[PDB]
């Protein structure tokens, strides 16, 4: 949070003094001019004073400030893309990714509405080849809470340190034909079949 | 004895900004249908790209959903003004932020581009009578299947 | 929440004064120089000022 101010000041004083001063004093002299001399002097005085001072002033100032919260020092935005290298398409693609920075995981984000790919056909990407990558922008369920990092991670990030991204799992759907010729992909989840397919297969890449 | 009488006056002016949410973006858009079927409940997902990076990927919520979109037409219709893409959350209550460096780029020749990555919408199915239903009917269930058995002609 | 500030200030004040001063005085002396000498004195002043 940066800040900046300007100032301007005017002033006017007016002093009115008044003074009294008595002064009494004795001075004695004794010095042989030719044969002898003596003198005893006494004096009195009284002074009266009046003053009149006027003063004008003109001031200026400018300030600049800079604040920071050390627990939410910066917000992170990742630009990602999905790939399908299998044999079947996946609908409503919902990935879950880790954001890792120097041995610690900053956040685990599941894709909400703004980041879900409706179709993802094999050998294709979301968004498609000619488009720009997504914005993995927020962390909450309603795409309204940005992904924060604290001050030590931000300082570590103004250096050679980078943030990696790891897909821990991906959720999605498959299409079946319902009682009529209509395709349904709503309650048909691929996660019901991942462990079972992996458990009875050999994997060739 | 001294008696001093003073009179002052001052006026300050200031301005502060947050460098993480320096500005808010508001794009005006219009949808187009160049196919052969009308799409109901049109829900586009768009990228907002400024100088090589995507600022935000917004999906159309209640305010930005088009009820009908027939072939060769637009939403909103031809004689009307374009929509407003204000918010990024699900309930239309959170404006779209850009940070300070992106704002600085924006106060120059730099322009923000918009590209649609996907569009979601429904089709209609009648019954014995003319009762049309467009709720469980999703075009995304058929987009890939249609692309996989066809030849494109533009 | 850690903050920080930096200020700078410039000013200029001008003053105009004016002062009056009256003064009286009495002086008494005595002197046995050779036989005697003695004098009384009365003084007065008026100072005007500008600064």
């Amino acid at each position: 949070h940066a800040s900046s101010d300007q100032g301007k000041t005017v002033s006017r004083a007016t002093t009115n003094s008044k003074t009294d001063a008595n002064t009494v004093g004795v001075s004695i002299s004794a010095g042989y001019q030719n044969g002898f001399t003596g003198n005893i002097t006494t004096s009195y005085s009284h002074t009266t004073d009046n003053s009149t001072a006027v003063q004008d002033s003109n001031g200026e100032s400018w300030n600049t400030g800079l604040s920071i919260n050390k627990g939410e020092s910066a917000y992170i935005n990742a630009n990602v893309r999905y790939y399908n290298t299998g044999t079947a398409p996946m609908y409503k693609v919902t990935p879950t990714t880790n954001l890792v920075l120097d041995g610690e995981t900053l956040a685990t984000i599941k894709a909400q509405d703004n980041q879900i790919g409706n179709n993802l056909s094999p050998n294709e990407t979301y968004p498609k080849k000619g488009l720009s990558p997504l914005a993995l922008n927020t962390m909450d369920q309603f795409n309204a809470r940005l992904i924060p990092i604290n001050y030590d991670q931000l300082k570590k990030l103004d250096s050679g340190k980078q943030i990696k991204l790891e897909t821990t799992q991906v959720s999605g759907n498959y299409g079946t034909k319902n009682s009529q010729g209509q395709i349904i992909t709503e309650g048909n989840s691929w996660s019901n079949y991942i462990s079972q397919i992996d458990s009875v297969s050999a994997s060739i890449i």
